[PDB]
């Protein structure tokens, strides 16, 4: 019993990390088979922080200017190329270290672990969700760059994400490893609307679920809700409309505890519309949505 | 910026976890050079669990009963003994993935990471901090015994926590790496106090200088206090009393911003008597006492 907010073993992506130098700019690449990718705005520099043309600044560029170490060792670049924000530093050896991967596409309101890493080196590791505005709450730092975010399917690490910014508003902005931004996210140093950012309904539900199975059980209720009405609710609240796929998704936890999903919805109502009332669900004073359905079972069954 | 829980990249850890097995229970070891070091109660049967004699119990075992399986490779045990809670199998290998390491005895209030594991196999990786009453609010299900707590500098890992035992109250028990239980904690099904829990205080006032750094200044007030007047009001609200060992520690943090150590204990004194109103520190609607002042100028320093 308990729960808590469990990053992956990060283990396999630390051995991936590698540190990119180009010019002056010092940022982190990740190292799979033998490729290093690394965000582009690497190769700029002070004044190119406005308004950079990437094509142009890339062209000055060779493959003897981006540096690759590994550690203490230097990678050997045979090849750079442009995909999207990211770079492709082919490496004239395949890491030894490359687990089984793959480049995903994460969903706004999906989890996942950041290893946070400085000159390649990593320094921490946390669980984060992709907000349903896209960006990130993360914990980042200058020279942060390149670290990335991964989930784990036994072998298969998913990387899912590529730190690159952090808007004015201290919240970070970041592309998927095909150098796609998550949201409307531009890498320039300049102003930009991260959208209004709503609460992850099925995420609090399945952590509701995960706090019951816990002996957290205060906030139950002898009330029932109605898709449409909880809506109503959640709309005022800015929560996210919840589906007949989120319900669905939540099915093995309703199976668990014995708690219908539109129950367990008018708790949520309850709980949006009085408050916590000074108590606490789960060691916490507000209601956490950075927990998927996924990540609860996966939690409460041990799945290694 | 931002501010997260974020726990010590897990790669050092995962590379020393084995799955210990001894008749029909199985658990977590920990492998450093040629020896796999778990909990002493791997060797208890399911009768054994009310007040177990480990003396006896392990007198009926030999070094080929103590099955250690690294992934999928099997270990061969040349000795096995007893050192307080813990079982010290000596195995005829080194890990050659043994990192450089320390056995060390955390204070409470402390804190440090945890690698949950499940048939030797990592599942997890959370930030943890050991309660004044030498308890852990950890998420540890039946099979996660073995798993270890640890710290970071640069190269060393410093274990200092093994996980034994989940109190009737679903909070964790365990011991150091030389078997000690942390607390009164005996290795017995048996209800067992776990005393009063207090706020760690110092944790409490380094988070609100985590905070100001990242821009959630909405706390800070036109007042100060004395050690004095603080801990009366640390004493009613179940705080730890504050010490100048604490404020000296608070000194790099109160150097950092600016704002004295007992102007921050005045905001923390009205933070206690009036609540947060409605509000957040760093996306907490409590008073997080989670991060000791090292770890706050660590994440906001990028130490790797
Ligand atoms: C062009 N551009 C793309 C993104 C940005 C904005 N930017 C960041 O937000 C980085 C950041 C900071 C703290 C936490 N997370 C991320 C950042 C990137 C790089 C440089 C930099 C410094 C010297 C030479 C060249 N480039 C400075 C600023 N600018
Ligand atoms: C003797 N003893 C020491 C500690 C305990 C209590 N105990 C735990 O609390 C383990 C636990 C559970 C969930 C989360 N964290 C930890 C636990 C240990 C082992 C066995 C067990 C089962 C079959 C055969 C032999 N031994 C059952 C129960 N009992």
């Amino acid at each position: 019993s308990g729960f808590r907010k469990m990053a992956f073993p990060s283990g396999k992506v630390e051995g991936c990390m590698v540190q990119v130098t180009c010019g002056t700019t010092t940022l982190n690449g990740l190292w799979l088979d033998d490729v290093v990718y690394c965000p582009r705005h690497v190769i700029c520099t002070s004044e190119d922080m406005l308004n950079p043309n990437y094509e142009d600044l890339l062209i000055r560029k060779s493959n003897h200017n981006f540096l690759v170490q590994a550690g203490n060792v230097q990678l050997r670049v045979i090849g750079h190329s442009m995909q999207n924000c990211v770079l492709k530093l082919k490496v004239d050896t395949a890491n030894p270290k490359t687990p089984k991967y793959k480049f995903v596409r994460i969903q706004p309101g999906q989890t996942f672990s950041v290893l946070a890493c400085y000159n390649g080196s990593p320094s921490g590791v946390y669980q984060c969700a992709m907000r349903p505005n896209f960006t990130i709450k993360g914990s980042f730092l200058n020279g942060s760059c390149g670290s990335v975010g991964f989930n784990i399917d036994y072998d298969c690490v998913s990387f899912c994400y590529m730190h690159h910014m952090e808007l004015p508003t201290g919240v970070h902005a970041g592309t998927d490893l095909e150098g796609n931004f998550y949201g409307p996210f531009v890498d320039r140093q300049t102003a930009q609307a991260a959208g209004t950012d709503t609460t992850i309904t099925v995420n609090v539900l399945a952590w509701l679920y995960a706090a019951v199975i816990n002996g957290d059980r205060w906030f139950l209720n002898r009330f029932t809700t109605t898709l449409n009405d909880f809506n109503l609710v959640a709309m005022k609240y800015n929560y996210e409309p919840l589906t007949q796929d989120h319900v669905d998704i939540l099915g093995p936890l309703s199976a668990q505890t014995g708690i219908a999903v539109l129950d367990m919805c008018a708790s949520l109502k309850e709980l949006l519309q009085n408050g916590m009332n000074g108590r606490t669900i789960l060691g916490s004073a507000l209601l956490e949505d950075e927990f998927t359905p996924f990540d609860v079972v996966r939690q409460c069954s041990g799945v290694t």
